């Protein structure tokens, strides 16, 4: 869960200091085969141009495979 | 390798410019595996605050399978 004092960020960077890690740690999942992300993987959403995109009310990314699709 | 009078930097990305290339074209070789790194093992490189480690006079680098024994 992820709820107060916690906001939510919006950004990868930020989402691990609230949840109180690294990027190298924290694994998201893909919102739309919600498959997990490998860390190597994960850091490409800050490498790129990419969003967290908020499926429901959990924080996802986008993995290699959806990647081409959006 | 790398010789005069190239400054030979122990920064990735200064190497990269040095080189006249990208951090995507520049090929990296493993100071323990010996092998050449991925170009996601690169960019991972590129990531984190690590440096080139010189050994032999060749920047060999650490590739995420040794670097997650240190
Ligand atoms: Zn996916
Ligand atoms: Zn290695």
């Amino acid at each position: 869960m992820f709820q107060d004092p916690q906001e939510r960020p919006r950004k990868l960077p930020q989402l691990c200091t609230e949840l109180q890690t690294t990027i190298h740690d924290i694994i998201l999942e893909c919102v739309y085969c919600k498959q997990q992300l490998l860390r190597r993987e994960v850091y490409d959403f800050a490498f790129r141009d990419l969003c967290i995109v908020y499926r429901d009310g959990n924080p996802y990314a986008v993995c290699d495979k959806c990647l081409k699709f959006y």
